[PDB]
């Protein structure tokens, strides 16, 4: 697969999804929702989708990544909106993993309005 | 596929999922979940289950989806499971586009019990 | 497909996946994050992993589940993360449905370094 950017790391064939990485150093407030920057770019395989989910362990620490959707056609840089849910600031690291990227068959069905 | 209701919007080829607007006008205080209506109903393929996943805009709001399963056995109209996880109430319009529905490929297996 | 406990439940060929209970009881002090054991292993079909989806009623019942990917190769025992987000303890209890487990197809290809 194509990508641009240093912010992605590849995958053991018995893992479902890269891992994604801060572009650079975050500070969630309390109750902060942030969008936080990959650096990455994608060139999806035609018939598939990149689903954001999050890594369990930056979960343990009451961050909340907001599942996204990745479009086939989406050319800009991947970026893992994030919520932090605890009752203190919390500090992502530059380079720090802080989410996943697995690609999904994706199915296009057009729509008829029927019964 | 065959759809009824017009709380759906059609997609590209480039696009993953069909958004999903909310029927009425909904006010979710902090905390708060309710559902939200769509209006539509859908007969999906043989094979495939749909995914509500929401979309970065309302995301990066604080709402979330919870529970976005839709069985291939399933008729009924579609609502969406919101979540404000955010820090203050928030309002979804109504024909406002509150999230997606994503058609993923359905894997039955029979559960076996045995050493893993 | 193997399982190896009494967590999870088989489904129709309908239903998208498969429900997943609580293995014992857990107490979640407020703005308490535990991972909710379900004694339950997996033996994944080759080329799959599983999407756990949290149950809605228990994102009402004050309480957010993330993230839920089961890699092809865990063989371990799979668990539920989820965070107390309310003013008081709650307690699930034993043999209590928690969330769903889908198996989904997975992509897998070398990264390349060019220009999009
Ligand atoms: O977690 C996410 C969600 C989305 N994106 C990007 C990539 C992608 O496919 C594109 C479009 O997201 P989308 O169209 O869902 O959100 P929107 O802001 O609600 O869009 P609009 O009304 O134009 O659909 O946004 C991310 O990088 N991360
Ligand atoms: O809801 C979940 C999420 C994860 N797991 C397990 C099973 C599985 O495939 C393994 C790995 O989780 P993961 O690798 O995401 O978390 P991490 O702690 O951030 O790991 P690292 O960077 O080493 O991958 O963790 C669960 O049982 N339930």
């Amino acid at each position: 697969m194509i990508i641009e950017g240093d912010g992605i790391l590849d995958k053991r064939s018995e893992d479902a999804g890269y891992d994604l990485l801060a572009a650079k150093e975050i500070h969630l407030l309390p109750g902060e929702v942030k969008v936080i920057p990959t650096g990455v770019k994608l060139m999806l395989p035609k018939g598939y989708w990149g689903l954001i989910i999050g890594k369990s362990s930056i979960g343990s620490k009451g961050l909340d990544v907001l599942g996204g959707v990745i479009d086939e056609g989406y050319r800009g840089e991947i970026g893992v909106i994030m919520i932090n849910v605890s009752r203190k600031s919390i500090t992502l690291m530059e380079r720090q993993k802080i989410a996943q990227l697995i690609i999904l068959p994706c199915k296009h069905e057009v729509l008829e309005q029927g019964k």
